[PDB]
DNA sequence: AGCCGAGC
DNA sequence: TGCAGCTCGGCT
DNA sequence: AGCCGAGC
DNA sequence: TGCAGCTCGGCT
């Protein structure tokens, strides 16, 4: 009676209410599948209503948020529930329009979270209903077609699982999962889970209690929530971000690509199994370059990707904005290192690696940030050039210098107040005895938000505060801040006595006591200092420069051997020592073997990293026998031989220094061109 | 005076006060244009400029119903913001004191659809307040975020005012927007198309409404027909043609998301419109329920809609996949691509002016379109009957008449006369209390029939009494089955009258507007489908002639190419020629002196408007081995035979080969569809 | 009270 | 993630 | 009173 | 085509 998306049961509200089931689905697409499966007979005792994703965690949400939540209220009216009302006896159960709620979500982790949020909602307001068997779920395999829907519902018994309340263990499990006062308990809860899962990874491998649902099904979401929200220390990426970079590297676009088009390409090439809107969000976040976002954006923002006016919220639609790799991206993630990574497999398709190994700790450059379950991560930005200098110091066996947070193009100051605590201050100075000027806001204070929440209440006053200024004007650009503020002589004197930065809200505190990351083994770890992050990154990256040299010696050696055989075959051919004309394939192969020619050395070497093949010789064109091509082939062979020796003479440290120098050169050119443009 | 219930309005600071008549309301084409306008206005612009966005085309209020005008959110928002009043004259300055803005400035894209929005706004002011046009009420802002502030700083260079100069302006606006002036629009556009052909055999700040209509809006009306009226040759409109051109170039072997393909089409074919229209077109090309396509060229992999809701129940284009049908390239043979005139956007090659299918696809899937002045509507026709008529005409026989035919339609289509048909569903008496409905007429959707026919029969429906006692549904996704219960009395009287009549199971189909573009791009009205079939036949037969001339030349060039390659290989394995350690230029001159031909395929392709022996010397060293020499000799002889076998065949023979190959796969595909 | 961002 | 208005001509 | 579909 | 709710943890 007033619920647009509701397909109410025919007998709902009448005398057969307690025999009616309300099916709450995960989204409208799931609703139509349920309505399709119920046929026509299902309308008498089954209603369908869709949930628009995650619902409110009512256990500790404010009363205002609970009263104004449309989805919670819709469920209450459809079922006929009432707050504070107990459902103990059978007399109280008559005011309900439905006797059972059947949750129908995807059989993935986020579906389990929605189930738990519904369980948390009923358990917090009507615990007596759970002891009556009010909640159940409809299981599916792994959405599907209309024909499959009617086959699931025809076999309703095999897909219907009922939740069971068995004692206070169920209350404690629900509280463990959804109470804000149980964050530390969730840390221990997940710590035991991650530890136990490693033990069995080294070895092997119709009723459901709420305690078993929390501790055996919901925990898979909570852990997966951390795996997708807490970045890796090695490359500073989360898996979704890493899939984007992997796709951009594999495409190697030389011209702009629409963000929406790229998102579709990422989902296909990297097996991204979530909605594309989140993926398009990730791409926009990876491309932003305004003050307070990325110190080095790996994707270029070609279009309106947001400004410091609205903290990037003013970005245009992803169907109208373009992007492509920054020229620094491949200097930070050298393509040769791809041969050293562990690439994952989804549906037997090879996808992104478990991590990339950049030349500097990218987790410190762009400020890794993420919210999971139990833990969260928050890192500020750090200066790329200072990071390089500390890497160069550690390569010389010296201790790295301490580092303060640093944001590109930020004109203010960041001062250390204590361990992992910092004061971030904008810029304000007195012009005359009636004027101050504000030329910088602290990091992540957006211009429009500062205007509306600080300067307008200072100009007009509120119901709780007086006016402080008489006027202000704005002279901003898209990337800078300039407020000119007018005050009386008296008010300005009082503002200076109290502190201009304090009065004008131009100083904010930055506290970094939750630097939680996945280490290189995939273990969640809390890091107390950025130096600890830098050190753990340094040893791994240096070791991989060792692996890269071993790889290059083998690969360049095989290429040298290959050119030696090809050059030998051409020289022996243009002199009459060997002939192939009108010879059979069998005789030609057995002859090349008998004369000491090697099977494809590059293919052999690549297969070693896991009949004779002379195609690398006989697929050469007939041009190969002509004079200029013989001279060209001999010079290429001799040049590769010198290339092997030049590489053998370099240390892993030398290779790292070459990469760092090449990166700094392009970083200077790009950042200088940015200031020109 | 202020406005507070319109979220998307950025009202001017002085609007509503004493400076109202000096304030300008900027109406933009969409929210993105609004944000660009507020960006360009700086800070000073907020005092005398308001901005409000229009969400696309607005209501043509001329001759629109009173209910539609009263309930239109865009029209009412404009009235509330400006302060206008219906039936009020604005002659003197005393009447102008009730307006909150003195001017409206239209800001649209400088394309045809933007011109249409300008005209629709002009039509709205002209129909209700013609006195305002005589005061200079309407103006426009021309374009060719930082660029926005530069446009507004140079405001008067971009600002053009509309001018009323006499009854020619009233007549011009009425010509464009009055339902009583369709025939005048036909004449209006016929002269334009004719005048444009003549000049292609050879080579201010005020603007009157008559010049805007006859020199700017007419460009929209014409391009509206070019994108909405299909071509006779392939049955496509340009947007549909860009999609198939893109699918052909991609040649996907696996399913592709519709939204992804739409983005691929915009890039590869220079599609300059919104993605939503393009995703519409793709879904429409893929649908295969009863009443849509007889041969869908794209496969519907996912929920593309059903006959339950006429396809409006299709899932989002982000969740459904598509791919070429195996029939598409049998209908549009790739070899014929070498005969088409491909178009150019900027400097990129895009889709052709038309494809030339082996059968008139314009009849198979029912061409349909609404333009300006004209519209097109064709029913579906049977593919096999059309193949049979093509075979008859190839043998000099007369083609059989064809009735409309819809795939999987179990009903009846009867000819009442020329271009007039009775389309009937199926209903039969089960017992003396039950009828059963097993088919609805073509394009009557199941849910619509239930709500608009069966429910009024079951319930009240105003003065008419209830006629049935109950009904049950036993539909599938592709079939219809209603079982209806009645008393013996009202069933007998319903049976006494027409059962198909009483239950609304008969619809008429009239096709007196078969308007298409002919092969030259001329708009033409066809009286019968035989006229369409004949004109298609003469063109397609001629192009099978061109295919033979093209293939004989190309296969001949390939034959010459292989002859030289085989000659070089035989002379090399015998010692008659050596290349070892010879310089490039000596080897080139040596090959010339022995009669070796420069690349014959390249020469032939350049003929269709130093020596190149790369086709010989890029061959691998494998070429000199025994098995590769025998293989090269056999390939050379097979191409020679292929050229000769082709020169003996007639263009009719090639057409019959294609038709048989098409029918063979059509039988296989349609048998697999009925199994699934 | 609300940001941050990868999910629904 | 799902959802919504209009044009234009012929026809019912 | 509204469908059909390529556009905004 | 633009628009909108929520989770989860640390912190202001
Ligand atoms: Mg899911
Ligand atoms: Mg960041
Ligand atoms: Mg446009
Ligand atoms: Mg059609
Ligand atoms: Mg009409
Ligand atoms: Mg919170």
């Amino acid at each position: 009676k007033g619920i647009p998306k509701l397909d109410d049961a025919n007998d709902a509200g009448g005398k057969h209410s307690l025999e009616c089931t309300l099916i709450l689905t995960e989204g409208d697409s799931a609703k139509s599948l349920a309505v399709s499966g119920l046929g026509v007979i299902g309308r008498d005792r089954y209603g369908v209503f869709p949930l628009r994703g995650k619902i409110l965690n009512v256990r500790e949400a404010s009363h205002k948020q609970i009263m104004e939540n449309a989805e919670i209220n819709n469920i209450i009216k459809i079922v006929g529930l009432q707050y504070k009302k107990s459902y103990d006896d059978a007399e109280s159960l008559k005011t309900l329009r439905y006797g059972k709620i059947m949750i129908m979500t995807d059989q993935d982790q986020d579906g389990s979270h929605i189930k738990g949020l519904l369980i948390n909602f009923i358990h917090h307001n009507w615990p007596s209903l759970l002891k009556h068997g009010f909640l159940e779920e409809f299981i599916t395999p792994i959405t599907s077609t209309a024909k499959e829907a009617k086959e699931y519902f025809a076999d309703m018994e095999r897909h219907r699982i009922l939740f069971r309340y068995a004692g206070p263990e169920d209350d404690a499990a629900i509280t463990l999962a959804f109470s804000k006062k149980k964050i530390d308990d969730r840390k221990e809860w997940l710590t035991n889970f991650m530890e136990d899962r490693r033990q069995r990874r080294l070895h092997g491998l119709k009723h459901l209690t709420y305690n078993d649902f929390i501790n055996k099904e919901l925990i898979l979401f909570s852990n997966s929530d951390n795996e997708r929200s807490i970045p890796s220390l090695v490359d500073g990426f989360k898996p979704g971000q890493r899939k984007v970079l992997f796709t951009c590297f594999k495409r190697n676009d030389k011209r702009e690509v629409k963000v929406a088009q790229l998102a579709g390409s990422v989902a296909e090439m990297s097996a991204y199994h979530h909605g594309e809107q989140a993926l398009m969000m990730t791409i926009v976040n990876l491309a932003q370059n305004f003050v307070g976002s990325n110190n080095i954006n790996l994707l270029q923002p070609i279009g309106q990707f947001g400004t410091r006016l609205h903290g990037g919220k003013d970005a245009a639609s992803p169907r109208y904005i373009f992007t492509m790799l920054s020229t620094l991206a491949r200097l930070l993630f050298p393509a040769v290192d791809d041969n050293l990574l562990k690439f994952l497999y989804d549906d037997n398709q090879r996808v992104e690696p478990e991590w990339y190994i950049p030349i500097i700790p990218m987790v410190l450059i762009n400020g890794a940030e993420g919210i999971g379950t139990g833990w969260a991560c928050k890192l500020p930005n750090y200066d790329a050039r200072e990071i390089v200098n500390n890497v160069r110091r550690m390569l010389d066996g010296l201790d790295p210098h301490p580092m303060l947070p640093n944001y590109k193009n930020f004109k203010g100051t960041i001062q250390e107040l204590g361990q992992n605590q910092y004061a971030v201050s904008g810029e304000i100075f007195v012009v005359d005895r009636n004027t101050v000027e504000i030329t910088e806001l602290p990091v992540r204070t957006w211009t429009q938000v500062y205007k509306e929440q600080v300067l307008e209440p200072m100009l007009n006053g509120t119901d709780k505060t007086p006016a402080l200024i008489s006027d202000y004007k704005e002279y901003h650009t898209d990337t800078t801040v300039k407020f000119v503020v007018k005050m009386t002589e008296e008010k300005l004197a009082q503002a200076e006595a109290a502190g201009l930065h304090k009065v004008f809200k131009l100083q904010t505190t930055l506290t970094c006591n939750s630097m939680v990351l996945f280490d290189h083994m995939g273990c969640l770890k809390k890091y107390e200092t950025v130096q600890d992050i830098l050190k753990e990154f340094f040893d791994l990256r240096l070791s991989y420069y060792g692996l890269r040299k071993e790889w290059l010696v083998g690969m360049l050696g095989a290429e040298s051997t290959k050119l030696n055989n090809q050059a030998r075959f051409i020289l022996e051919k243009i002199q009459g020592k060997i002939t192939i004309e009108n010879r059979s394939k069998k005789d030609l192969i057995q002859m090349l073997v008998q004369r000491g020619y090697e099977s494809d050395p590059v293919k052999a070497w690549k297969e070693a990293q896991e009949g004779p093949d002379f195609n690398y010789i006989l697929n050469m064109s007939l041009w190969s026998l002509t004079k200029e091509k013989v001279e060209e082939l001999i010079k290429q062979r001799d040049a590769k031989g010198r290339e092997v020796n030049d590489l053998k003479r370099k240390s892993p440290s030398d290779l790292w220094k070459e990469d760092l120098a090449a990166f700094v050169e392009e970083l200077d050119k790009v950042e200088s061109q940015e200031r020109e443009d």
